């Protein structure tokens, strides 16, 4: 019979086709999904994990291979006699930075097998002298000449640059959960974390002074999932940086007294250190779990961020604000536990519409409440009620987290990811609990059996989905196994984590 | 009997009055809408469409009038010493443009009637000299001796700043459906683009420099309708303008190897091409039809989109980039189609609260669903089950197109016009949907003869609408006629497009 | 019986705990809420208001404790010598003020008691030289110097700065009602507009020059309560100041012809004037209550306006674009008055659902529907309905105005804030109040009695609200009797205002 296409054809008077032959489809409503090249992707997941061919670049190590037209053997000199016509602004970044100019240099030290770097580092230096077997790098090049700051950047736990891509883009519900093309972007910003030294002093310059910027993290530290950069914005901190940032000495070395406005670097990055999250006073699944961390036994953490306020503040002004996040996280989570035990109480009583069995099965294959525990919470493919639960713990309970760390008056009050959006959010979530109960009752009443709708279970992107194709045996837990790496406690991991 | 304003009139203890006489309204509720003042709009719909006088800054050709209480024909140079002190920044500005200062010309050749221009280009060479006859430019006083330009700045198609107001006003659905005053930004927004030269580089300094940056775009290309500033802010790209903005030398052409970041206009006006809109592949609707890019058919545009970012990167990384566009695209569309399906599905089973006939009439004067053939896509004056999916078209998946094209790794995921957004959309429209469906089934069971509210028909605003006044000959269609301008596929146009 | 706590304890294998004690908590679940510690809030609800300790910075004439470790009484240059080290940035701000440096300063004329004052301002001069009787001060110390500013700082009415804490925290519904660690920002945003005079030119440079940019007022003036910063920056001046910042000279003072680009500071604080909110035509509640400003009685008003925007514009365009924000903000409010309609109407047919009886009690401990007389308009702790119908007139129709002054052409129409933003909340309303009157319909027809669920009355969050706590005789009316300032119209005042 007809599908949607077929039927938009004879009503339009526009042909189906292929999504991919280059047809400008009115509205997209006569094309056909194809699915794009993919190569395999790798981790616990990899019997049907995919990627796009362009994680070449992200995670070259597994992915590089030999694409270029150019032939022949090189010295430095001639990549960048070429390249100056090919590629301007790469040899112009280049020729502007330390390793493509001495007179910029500062004499750090730097050492390869134990002797000095003295000449220029160029782009063969980096990528190869042979134009049909070019390397595309990773930190394993940069530590040859840099070991501190690469094993900084590698000493970081879950949650950190260190483990983003190789555990938590690998191994993440959302991500293996989805079509490859939908969640490049995850794939990529989580990669450039961990596997380059480009995210924050960005090739082929690679200056410190671009580094110290909040426009050097904010690209991946923002949003309804991890708003910081628009709290640290919001608050005076962030207003002052704007204000200063175009006068202000941006080569000054992060340093107790050479700068009035902190930055994201200047407090996490403290005195350089390339392993950011160790500041930290514990890792909360970005605020998501509830801990105190006011509370005596982290007492040295808590003393040592008021001793980096100190810097520019009162230690006591700086332990007061911290107290103050410490009192609201802790309201936050009172809004959270009531939307928690409204949500559960309607799976429990049986009203969900749809219930886990008339959606289709989440991404371990499972017909299974996602906000129950062995569910995966989530704001695609479930109920209205437990994509709100989920919007209501992660985009706005964390959140509130991160307005407080951040000094933002007005987020942890009134705006995005606050206490009063937590208000309306529960409101939202009381109303959908309300509107299936009053159905319920009526239903039960008057005996008429509900069946949910078919398109909570089928759909042309729903038919899509990993939970379709899952089965015994599937999982590399080997992986799991793994003890190099830590990882996430996915219901099919299959062993001790 | 008493209207909502006589009943609050009667509790608040406030007189009824007139919304304009000045009294100060608590929460406007005893207030009165009163007409303002209009003049007749231009265009298809010019039986029934009206501007605020206004209008006469942004269309001057067809409303310029004297309005000055100033007499006198005047010499440029006394213009300069009145206005000095009647409107300082208006001389400064023009005190620090070439047309007032010898000094910063750069000898480009400017002629005017073939005849090179050296004097100073004076407030009466642009205005007039008579101060009771005083003139308000269009770009057709600019091309007098900037004729390059402006044949470019004219040399768009529908969808670029040459049709902006001609067209994507006075024939678009949204503007000539609402009350003049409600759309007076949308006038001016698109009229600015049309009709002047100084929507980039603004008077009175009319500063290329000034133009090459991202704000010269930003009021504009923003927005849940078009969010293309919030993307390209969102990219490495946006994050490096940020962190260069006031320290790199924006005074260099647009050119090959001048810039390290690129900009809108360095991406758009490619070489200093005032006819940005000529480098796209094809005209989409803003994303909302659904084209495969990276098809055969459209090798010779991806090709030239390669080259361009080939200035600062290999073209293989280039392919690769605008290939996840491709892919991101066409998986984006699914979800469309699932949503359209369910949408329809709702209206051809007679189960959307209201249904066309329980609203007011669309501005066609229909009774007409807008989700189907022949009617008016709107997020106004229509069921929340139209709204919806009104959203997840215009707002969500041409924006994700959006995200793409300017590599916003963020909002292609998770962000603002993202896959995750439209995933939520489409549990909000099944939701919808299902809620419809179940409130059906319960009437027909108990034999209740639903009859959809009053206020989906009338009210306050709702009465206002042009739908309500629609009659059979009050189109325009000579206008359609023209071959000189092109056309929307407006239902009521009358004749071919 | 169990709590929620009791049974998620038994689910995962946490024990229940106090949420202080320091325990990462499994997305919160087992965490028991503890009440922080708190001091008595002032104001006429005393009897119950609390706030954080924290208090003692924002209101420190009446919280202001010794919380030193350091003992002495030390002179001027002692101070510096062992902050330099203590706390660095205090004192390179110091030494960068015109305080600390007589090279910076412009021989203003500043005296004290008469006497002019020609030596260095230094730390013990504001705060005391005695280290166990520190002084942490208010504007009552710049008074001593700079009489003129404070006197103009102290000169607003009610919605200004001068009562932003002492009238609008202390008697405000927001902020009485709530947990005290929930409003913290609120008070200490409200009481630094206030009680300081760093607001702007932020301690310890005290730089006028800072105090002129947009940065100077956006960390306050912004949100979906009140997007003035987001008006501006999405206006052609807000574009214009993101390209001319870093190059501009900020040091001129705020005078006719002295800036191309307008800000904050430049329109509202005109000539230097510390009393911004007095060249406002009338204070409207946030353009919650409609008012004409274009109507004959507030020429004068209307006048200053268009002569400070004459300062860089014809007066003819000026006088039509305020003419433009008359016309919007008066057709904005048809809007409302149907959303109001549709709301109330709901509540007098008895179909809201919880109807008030249902929900907890409001701030003053009544059952009473927020949007009639004596109600208490609000976002949170009920219904869906009335939620709604506060984001219509708060954030949406408040915001129309706020688009309008500030030229934000898409904000206007198409944006946060907007038109069309109205358009789709009234659909939302509308939506809400169909819903609602469907099942009341059905219920009736089958003899269903609905009871609104308990968890609209009832919970770990609502359980807090102090609604519960208020009786006869605890509200403190002396302090409504004050004529000394101003006061909002609450229930319970008791008085007459
Ligand atoms: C040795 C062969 C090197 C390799 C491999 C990489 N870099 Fe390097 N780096 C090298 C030298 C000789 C210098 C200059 C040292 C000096 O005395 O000044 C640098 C400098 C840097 C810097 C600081 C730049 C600045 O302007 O301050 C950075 C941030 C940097 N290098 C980064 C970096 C990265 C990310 C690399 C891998 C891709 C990398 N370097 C490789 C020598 C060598
Ligand atoms: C100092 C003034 C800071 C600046 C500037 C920025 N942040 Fe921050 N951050 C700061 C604190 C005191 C905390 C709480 C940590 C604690 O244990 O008490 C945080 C928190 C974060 C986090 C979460 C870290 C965690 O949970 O362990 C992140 C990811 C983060 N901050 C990032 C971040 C960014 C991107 C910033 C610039 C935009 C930024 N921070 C500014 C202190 C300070
Ligand atoms: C952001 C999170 C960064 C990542 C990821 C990497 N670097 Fe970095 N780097 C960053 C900052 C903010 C600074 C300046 C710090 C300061 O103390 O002011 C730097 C500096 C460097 C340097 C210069 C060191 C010196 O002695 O001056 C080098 C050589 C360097 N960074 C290298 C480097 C490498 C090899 C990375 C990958 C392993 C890397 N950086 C990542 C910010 C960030
Ligand atoms: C008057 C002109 C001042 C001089 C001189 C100094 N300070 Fe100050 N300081 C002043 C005020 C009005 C305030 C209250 C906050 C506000 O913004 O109004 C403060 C605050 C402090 C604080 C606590 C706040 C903090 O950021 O930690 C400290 C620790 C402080 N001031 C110290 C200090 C020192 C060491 C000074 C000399 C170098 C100094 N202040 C000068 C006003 C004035
Ligand atoms: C002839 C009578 C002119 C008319 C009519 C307009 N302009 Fe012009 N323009 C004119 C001259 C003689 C020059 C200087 C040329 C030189 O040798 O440098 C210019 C310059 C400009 C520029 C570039 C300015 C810069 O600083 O680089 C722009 C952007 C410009 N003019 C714009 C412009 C517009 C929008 C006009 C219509 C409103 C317009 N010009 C009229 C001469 C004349
Ligand atoms: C180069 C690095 C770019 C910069 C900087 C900006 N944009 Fe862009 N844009 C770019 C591409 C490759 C595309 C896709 C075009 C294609 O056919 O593949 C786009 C798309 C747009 C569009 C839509 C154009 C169309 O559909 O034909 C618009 C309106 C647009 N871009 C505007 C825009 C603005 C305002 C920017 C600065 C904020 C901007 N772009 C940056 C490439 C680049
Ligand atoms: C934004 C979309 C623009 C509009 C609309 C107009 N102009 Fe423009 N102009 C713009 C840019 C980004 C630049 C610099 C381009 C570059 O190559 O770097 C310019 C430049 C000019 C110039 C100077 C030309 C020269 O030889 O140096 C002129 C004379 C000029 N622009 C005129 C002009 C006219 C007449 C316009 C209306 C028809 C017009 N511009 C619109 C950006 C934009
Ligand atoms: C080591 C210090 C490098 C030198 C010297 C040069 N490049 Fe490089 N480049 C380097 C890395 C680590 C990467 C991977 C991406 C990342 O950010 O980590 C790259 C990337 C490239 C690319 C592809 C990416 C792109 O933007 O197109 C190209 C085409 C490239 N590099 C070329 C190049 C040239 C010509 C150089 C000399 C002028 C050069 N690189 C220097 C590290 C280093
Ligand atoms: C007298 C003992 C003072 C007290 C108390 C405060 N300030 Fe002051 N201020 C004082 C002097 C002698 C000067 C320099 C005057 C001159 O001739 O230039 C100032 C200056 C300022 C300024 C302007 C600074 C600039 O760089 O232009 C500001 C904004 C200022 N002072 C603010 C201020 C505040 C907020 C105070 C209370 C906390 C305060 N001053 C106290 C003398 C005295
Ligand atoms: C001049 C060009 C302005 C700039 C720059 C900013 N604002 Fe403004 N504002 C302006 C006008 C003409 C009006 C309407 C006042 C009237 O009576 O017609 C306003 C309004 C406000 C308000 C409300 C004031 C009231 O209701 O009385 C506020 C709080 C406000 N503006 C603040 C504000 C901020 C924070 C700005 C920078 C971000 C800003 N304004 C810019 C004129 C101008
Ligand atoms: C923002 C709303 C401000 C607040 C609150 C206070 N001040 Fe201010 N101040 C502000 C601006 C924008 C300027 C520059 C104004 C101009 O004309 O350009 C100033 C300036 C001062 C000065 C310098 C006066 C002089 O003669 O040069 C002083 C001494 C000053 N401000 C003091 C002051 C005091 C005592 C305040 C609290 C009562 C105060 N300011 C608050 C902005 C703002
Ligand atoms: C041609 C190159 C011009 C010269 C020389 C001057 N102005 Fe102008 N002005 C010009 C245009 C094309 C426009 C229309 C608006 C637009 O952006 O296209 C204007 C506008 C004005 C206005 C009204 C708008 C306003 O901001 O109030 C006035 C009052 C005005 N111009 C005055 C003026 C004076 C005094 C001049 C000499 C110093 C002057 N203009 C020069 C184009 C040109």
């Amino acid at each position: 019979g007809p599908t949607f296409q077929d039927v938009a054809s004879q009503v339009f008077g526009q042909p189906v086709g292929p999504d991919n032959d280059g047809t400008l489809y009115i509205f997209g409503l006569t094309a056909k999904y194809t699915e794009p090249e993919y190569v395999d992707g790798r981790g616990p997941y990899k019997s049907f994990l995919k990627m796009l061919p362009s994680i070449r670049w992200y995670d070259p190590e597994h992915y590089w291979t030999n694409g270029s037209q150019t032939e022949g053997v090189f010295k430095n000199e001639e990549c960048v006699l070429c390249h100056t016509v090919q590629t301007p602004t790469i040899v112009n970044d280049w020729k502007q930075s330390s390793h493509g100019s001495k007179d910029i240099r500062r004499g750090i030290g730097i050492k390869k097998d134990g002797k000095p770097v003295e000449d220029l580092v160029g782009c063969a230096d980096c990528h190869g002298n042979n134009h049909q077997k070019l390397e595309m790098p990773t930190y394993k090049l940069c530590n040859d000449c840099h070991p501190k700051e690469t094993a900084e950047h590698r000493a970081g736990g879950l949650g950190s640059h260190t483990h983003a891509y190789t555990v938590n883009v690998l191994e993440f519900s959302w991500h293996v959960g989805k079509p490859a093309e939908e969640v490049t972007g995850c794939a990529h910003c989580h990669a450039i974390a961990e596997n380059r030294c480009s995210g924050c002093h960005t090739r082929h310059k690679f200056d410190p002074a671009e580094a110290r910027k909040p426009t050097a993290c904010r690209v991946c530290h923002m949003g309804i999932d991890h708003d910081e950069w628009a709290m640290y914005n919001t608050s005076i901190h962030g207003a002052l940086y704007e204000a200063e940032s175009a006068r202000m000495d941006w080569g000054k070395k992060l340093k107790k007294g050479n700068y009035r406005v902190p930055t994201c670097a200047y407090c996490h990055m403290q005195n350089g250190d390339h392993n950011p999250q160790r500041f930290g006073t514990i890792y909360s699944d970005m605020g998501m779990f509830q801990v105190d961390r006011g509370a005596p036994k982290h007492k040295a953490k808590r003393d040592s961020w008021i001793k980096l306020c100190q810097d520019c503040h009162s230690p006591r002004f700086a332990a007061d604000k911290l107290k103050e996040m410490d009192a609201g996280v802790n309201l936050s989570f009172t809004k959270w536990r009531e939307a928690a035990a409204v949500i559960v109480g309607c799976y429990l009583d049986g009203v969900v519409d749809p219930m886990p069995e008339g959606s289709a099965p989440d991404w371990y294959g499972h017909y299974t409440f996602s906000l129950l525990p062995g569910g995966d919470p989530r704001f695609y493919a479930t109920s209205n009620l437990e994509r709100l639960g989920l919007e209501m713990i992660c985009y706005l309970t964390g959140n509130v987290y991160k307005a407080y760390a951040h000094m933002s008056m007005y987020n942890q009050t009134y705006g995005n990811g606050s206490a009063f959006e937590q208000d309306r959010k529960l409101v939202e979530i009381k109303t959908e609990a309300a509107k299936l109960r009053r159905f319920a009752a009526i239903e039960k009443k008057i005996g008429l059996e509900h069946k949910s709708a078919d398109f909570w279970k089928h759909g042309e992107y729903l038919d899509l989905l990993p939970g379709w194709k899952r089965k015994p045996g599937d999982v590399d837990v080997e992986w799991f196994k793994r003890t190099d790496i830590p990882h996430r406690a996915n219901a099919d991991a299959g062993v001790e984590i």
